[PDB]
């Protein structure tokens, strides 16, 4: 990536709420209620594959409690748009 680790705070909490909202609209886990994003959060750079811009955006991988169950989520954010995508959402997973 390479992955590094960010600490938690308003930025991570915002990502976690995004992930829950987006998974709720998919339906496969039913309606989930956001609780908390815990450590470890980590981040990596997404590079473009061509063109004049170097960096496409960033990927974040989160451990998010929702409805008192722990899930892992991957979210991308676009450099140009600061637009977010939920790439992946899985669980329950064991805690870190």
């Amino acid at each position: 990536g390479e992955w590094e680790i960010i600490d938690i705070g308003p930025f991570t909490q915002n990502l976690g709420k995004f992930a829950v909202d987006e998974e709720n609209k998919i339906g496969q886990y039913g309606r989930l209620t956001f609780n908390k994003v815990i450590r470890p959060c980590m981040k990596k750079t997404i590079y473009e594959n061509e063109g004049f811009r170097e960096i496409k955006g960033y990927e974040y991988q989160l451990y998010v409690y929702a409805s008192d169950k722990l899930f892992r989520a991957d979210i991308s954010e676009d450099y140009k748009t600061r637009g977010r995508k939920l790439l992946r959402f899985n669980g329950p997973v064991p805690p870190p």
